[PDB]
């Protein structure tokens, strides 16, 4: 059990750093496959360590997936099909919208202070504008520090708790 | 915890179906996006129904996520970046062999008859082959099929047991 | 209720013999929205006489009410998408397929005779037959006697339950 | 049963989504394809949820998609059976009115309030004016949106009772 | 203690993963870093399992990391001093080979058979020989799989002790 | 165990006063190449001498020795993998930075003047400016007096404690 997502892990991060140096001056979908693996790596230590959370940070994590494979997809689209895929991701921004709230509300309700809650809500909206930083630049050295900034991000959560 | 997962589902499964539909007559990028987005559906399957099962299974469907990033990053890459893609892509194709070799000794274990384990085995192998064929085939038509009958393949386990 | 539905059924009637000898030289189109309109029909007279038989009968009804509507939208559509579309309704066939050889069973643990279920059988593979000679006979008087017979057959399969 | 009637609202799902995009700049009628699937969606939710709301609201579902039926036949037409087709639709759209003025009637009967009846008259009254502007703007974004407003519109009612 | 050493490993494999990979057709010196990070990695994984196995594994792994160190200046050096290097190398690998061989009748006095040591010996033998042509074929290919086969090769040592 | 060491710290010696000494007019990669054999011998005095410190110091040794490696790897890489090797030295400097503060804190902790830990931490940054001066001043013997300059810093602090 331990061992094999020790082992996935350890997959995850080998394929997603290797991604990150892959073809230097890229274009902007490199740091999308970036973020993915990124996610696939929070999904699997949020399944290592206090697995009883694997519903509301799972959740985000996997809908974070969803939305950045919908990206890739719809990137190079250039007719009606891209702006269907638009609100599609429209409707997954609001929807994950509303499952961070559903899981800030949960931390509130645990007893949190409502600084700990503004400094929540600014680090990940802090993390939003640092993710489309890092797609307007296709440059590397700023895809891996968006990608770990997103990892220590949601390493802080589940072990505040 | 229910609510939530259904809804997840049906997230996925509308961005699957988006994404088959989108870019008629388009690249072989596309069938790699409706797998990954089919192996986060499996992944929410798997997490619904048969929760003590997250551990083989899920992690055979995350390790199949990382393996189509993987394709996806480099399929593009025309250099030794490209070589040594396939070569990480090698190590996860041995290492999945190798999960699902361990899965079908604890089936074996739980007591299953060798027509049985035959069966899956040439059940994984064909859903292999029907996916290379898949990736050969930009076409729509035959991505449905392909997609599905995995769906299928990873709806008749966790039903078995 | 009784009311209510009654004046549903008299807007039924209505609407489908209108459109019935509405154009006098459309295509198949008409020939599929009279189809759908005859289907209508149908669970409205399971709704009103019998009911309690929703679930085997009306849900057939609205299924292949679905099944028309997806071959409206797979005419005079020339392309790509007409494939997967072929590929979707061939699922819904399927399902009827299905759905039909569920009620079968229902109907022969009720207790029938094997020849008047082999009646069944025959008499609904040549209303489909009908339906489908209809959709390349246009003459408009066809349509009529082809919507008469599946009329006919269900309100018998609805009183000799 | 109740199996059977959610595969076929999942069935009903996919044949929608596809209808939605089947082809971009798509006619009205690819809309009005679009709107009776999800009528028929709000068909399979009411007699999932509560088999008993089946005569008023079941009934007006019906007589939505019949109107919309009514609609795609008279988009050919354009003679003398035209004008037939709309007088015809004139009483389908004071029949449906009728009925929604006596669902009304029976939900202020039940003790709600008169601003909420007022919020429910102008939501309905909003969901029609935003299908005739969506009839008018020929695109799948409007359609899609539209769909699922009416949607929630029907999610809206079958909560509160 | 342990956690650290658990970070210093995560960032050795950061450093050898990002160098292995720094530049596409780089000379010998780049297998040279490359074996050198996968050095430290040994050692950092040979503290980490057991603290008392460092007298002859750890110095077996300094060695080759001295040894490493003194190819990668020997290379810029063409003149009197190359040779005084190359002399001063084969003292490091007569060393080396005394260690090895005093592991190996260590190994052999705590019972291993005589088919395990030849098989043991023929392995460090063929790495070797896979590091030399990784050297000879300047490729980021060949030296990441001869990397990960000492990595295998030390963990057949550490793992049967 | 003691023989072993000494031998191999005699080979360290003798490695490191042949490599700095080698060439006579290389650039800083000499530097670098010296710097690492000489952290090489610390990691070797740490382990020999006191022993028991190997986590606070030895660790320390390593990671620096990592940083070298990086930094070796670094130099001479004009193009943007440069960028992403300088966010990782960043990283491994920042590493060096926090374990630097953890053995402030235990030498704190144990017990020690301010201005004698003020005396460790100005001899520290002192050193760090020697070496950064050093890779400028390539004369082959300010490079002596700086691993001189930190053999002695290294023996202060380890017979100190």
């Amino acid at each position: 059990s331990i061992g094999l997502a020790l082992l996935l892990l350890l997959l995850a991060l080998l394929f997603w750093l290797y991604i990150v140096m892959s073809n230097w001056t890229g274009g902007a979908l490199l740091v999308l496959y970036s973020f993915a693996l990124m996610l696939i790596i929070i999904i699997l230590i949020i399944f290592i360590f206090r697995r009883d959370l694997l519903c509301p940070l799972g959740g985000l994590g996997l809908l974070l997936l969803m939305i950045t494979l919908l990206l890739i997809a719809l990137w190079n689209l250039h007719g009606q099909a891209l702006y269907l895929g638009i609100v599609l991701f429209i409707f997954g921004c609001l929807l994950v919208l509303g499952l961070w709230i559903y899981f800030l509300e949960i931390l509130w309700r645990l007893g949190a202070t409502i600084w700990q809650l503004l400094a929540f809500i600014l680090a990940f909206f802090l993390a939003i504008i640092l993710l489309i930083i890092a797609l307007y630049l296709q440059q590397n050295w700023w895809t891996l520090l968006v990608d770990l900034l997103w990892l220590l991000l949601f390493m802080a959560i589940l072990i505040w708790m």
